[PDB]
């Protein structure tokens, strides 16, 4: 008859980090009984690499380094089938996965390979926020890889606060994920988050209220990292001494326009940068009170918020601002030294020092003497409740990311603000930046972590968007936000 | 002594749709040779669900229906284990599961449940860009799980085109990517995509030159779907005779600003919209001769690219267009009607239409007498290399997507342009607008698949967005982009 040797893998699959899958390969065609039979596999950019070999009876086997001691090659005669038991999987095995046998055939001088099985053994998935150290949190990765031999992945999705809660409701998302811990109630409502389990000498490296702000129903729902808070950027070379009070802003605006300048940009787009302006003089989110926040008391069609609101769209109607301005737009003006002052956070710091602007960090302008109350963010890392890979992220989160050094590294990059841990917040005390962080924070409060914080961001956003644009009437958005 | 009644679950993790699992229970504390044992399960957002049973022996056993003939339980009363054999799982099989015992302790009367172990399947997943039907798509896509039980999810990531190499090459990433194909000869040389396999029947359905699009060194590397090209759209109320010439539109434009109104806005922060006027008069990306292209011959620094820069730029310095506009910018002027044309492709048809603007599709203006030359793309589909699920791609991709049905309702959502398939390409050959594209098209020329493309794409780029913004002339942005 004519040869038709064949070798058929099966069994491959996806597969979590620490995880088990048995390959199979059934060979036909040829006297199976008296062949040594051999796995191989081959990834994307790498060479072929051999894996493991068993002689006849099953008796004999060997194997790579890369795999001994966790991958097991057996075979069973009456099935002509030769299998591969892979314990202890790495995203590193990834790859194609194939049998192979030698020296068959006509003249025995043949080779044979079947067509292959894929194995995926995905990283730990991170996702963070695009403004902050993500390269930084890479390298606290790596390290983590060097020691464990998991691979971790760090991403920063746009909307990754939208994204987050309909995918993980999907059964999928990132093992961890950053952000300010205003959003995490509303993961956890929804199931979407583990019960993180830091034991109490752990407890004790964070200050206390960073934990309160990732407890929710009086569980531990996050890892808290660091405290934001929005500060007043300044360019002391433009601007030597910065004005103490938005009624100033307008008259310096004048000057500096004169001189081919402007005053103040930041970003129009997101209410968390025209809250501390509009919560001044009165404007609240909810009112908290006997343990609990209300939430049919909404504070942002009061007078101070649209005393507030009123003064920033005159800001806008007398061309002192511009209601397209976002992100990109004030951050670009700030550091080519178009305008004086621009207002945000710690992750922005990293920026200006390539820029080489002489700047300086400091107090919120007063608005009717009030001080501004920027929302405090907590950023927190939570583990998805859909993870296969929950013990790994409490490792790296715990024994990697919540240290000197990972922090650090991730602070080297896009600095965190007042970091949750204290033994690194004491060594970053000192920098008149971070104090001034403090400061404004302070004067601010915590956000809520209620799931009605996400309804609360999207009507504010669009009260902002619309009063700004000329829309609707400030009284008119913010009448629309209360509902 | 004292209750120490104890399950403890393990085995669970990640697998793919169709993939199986072993879950284990290890009891203690108990006689657990005497008792029944239970499986059951709980996802987030849903109660928790009795999955299986078996007996004191082991030979009484007992399934739920939803997961009857795919699971097994089994028990070794030696190890005081019990043993849940999944099979053919789906994603509707993620949650948390656990076991159980009844009617033990003191008195009989108390029942206990092991911690949990998470089993996680994800669903078939799809990337497409942001400004195709990706709603529609995911309509195709529940009809595939109503018919296969598999979930299928459409994401829609920024920069995907980017970061498709950059995580499938982390061994991880989507199943099926949809890209133009100009991306995919990239990718393959990276061994990031399966060879496709699709019959000469299925190879028959659709027209030749689609198939050629997504042919990288002799092999099919994805499936084409639709064919896309520029083409000039204007408002028949503002300019019921658009212009024949790019010539034209400064005295347009004067007209129409005279009456709070524009001409023409078009995203310039991508080069592929300012290609056609490029090409128009000599431009060119990769010269193709004797079967390949050349790759040492790039026509970006000739005399017909500058001739067409520099118009484009000359548009800017009159302030007929700005170089700031982008795709969101063009998009919403000429839909609120402030803009009289705009260029765009088949996709942006939908949002007009919401718009109310009697609006027409037509030939792209010429340039020194010369059609404007827009680069033709062909949306595809390419299978990732990593994915542990082929097979379902390949099912969705044929017997889905690629069907009268699969194709009418992603155009519905957002118009594909002229279909791959040649079914539904006859009922469609009768739309104006499509029949303006395929105009545009033929004076066009397709784009190559080299892996070269992607730097190429970055250079025009670069040097577009440097002239029209005045930090480069157009002769020095033309030569930085030859190199
Ligand atoms: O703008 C509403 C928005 O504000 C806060 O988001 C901040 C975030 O906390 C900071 O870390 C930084 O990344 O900028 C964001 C605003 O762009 C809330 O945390 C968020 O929930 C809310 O949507
Ligand atoms: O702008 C360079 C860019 O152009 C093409 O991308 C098109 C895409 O083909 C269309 O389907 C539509 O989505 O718009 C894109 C431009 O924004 C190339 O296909 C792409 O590789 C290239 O980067
Ligand atoms: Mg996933
Ligand atoms: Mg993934």
């Amino acid at each position: 008859g004519p040869s038709q040797v064949q070798l058929v893998e099966s069994g491959g699959g996806l597969v979590q980090p620490g995880g088990s899958l048995r390959l199979s390969c059934a060979a036909s065609g040829f006297p199976v009984k008296y062949e040594h039979m051999y796995w191989y596999r081959q990834a994307p950019g790498k060479e072929r690499e051999w894996v493991a070999a068993i002689n006849s009876a099953g008796n004999e086997t060997h194997y790579a380094d890369s795999v001994k001691g966790r991958f097991t090659i057996s075979r069973d005669n009456a099935k002509n089938t030769v299998y591969l038991q892979m314990n202890s999987l790495k995203p590193e095995d990834t790859a194609v996965y194939y049998c192979n046998v030698k020296d068959i055939g006509w003249w025995a001088a043949y080779d044979y390979w079947g067509q292959g099985t894929q194995v995926t053994v995905p990283p730990l998935v991170i996702w963070i926020n695009g403004d902050k150290g993500y390269n930084g949190l890479a390298e606290v990765g790596k390290k983590f890889e060097k020691d464990t031999g998991i691979k971790v992945t760090v991403e920063h999705p746009d909307k990754l606060e939208e994204k987050f809660p309909q995918v993980a409701a999907t059964g999928d998302g990132p093992d961890i994920i950053f952000w300010a811990h205003d959003r995490f109630g509303g993961y956890a409502q929804s199931g979407l988050l583990a019960e993180i389990t830091p034991d109490k000498a752990f407890q004790d490296k964070l200050y206390p209220f960073t934990w309160d702000a990732v407890r929710y129903n009086g569980k531990l729902i996050a890892y808290p990292i660091a405290v934001e808070a929005l500060s007043l950027i300044y360019n002391k070379d433009l601007l030597p001494n910065p004005p103490k009070t938005w009624e100033e802003i307008p008259a310096l605006d004048k000057e500096l326009k004169a001189k081919g300048k402007s005053a103040l940009m930041f970003n129009l787009q997101e209410p968390y940068f025209t809250w501390p302006l509009i919560a001044a003089d009165g404007g609240y989110a909810f009112k908290y009170e006997n343990g609990k926040y209300d939430i049919k008391d909404v504070g942002v069609d009061n007078a101070g918020a649209k005393a507030g609101l009123t003064f920033l769209v005159d800001l806008i109607k007398n061309k002192h601002m511009n209601a397209d301005t976002d992100y990109s737009i004030a951050e670009a003006a700030f550091n080519k030294g178009e305008t004086a002052m621009t207002i945000n956070g710690p992750w922005a710091w990293s920026n200006i020092d390539t820029s080489k602007v002489n700047y300086g960090v400091t107090v919120l302008p007063t608005f009717k003497g009030q001080p501004s109350k920027p929302f405090v963010g907590v950023l927190s890392a939570g583990i998805n409740a859909a993870s296969p890979n929950k013990e790994l992220a409490k490792e790296f989160l715990e024994n990697y990311l919540l240290t000197d050094e990972g922090l650090e590294a991730v602070n080297k990059d896009k600095p965190l603000g007042a970091v949750a841990l204290k033994s690194y917040e004491e060594e970053l005390a000192k920098d008149p930046r971070i104090a001034a962080t403090m400061e404004n924070a302070q004067k601010g409060e915590i956000m809520p972590n209620i799931p009605q914080m996400s309804a609360f961001w999207y009507a504010v956003r669009t009260a902002v968007i619309n009063a700004a644009s000329g829309r609707q009437t400030v009284d008119e958005a913010l009448k629309d936000a209360q509902t």
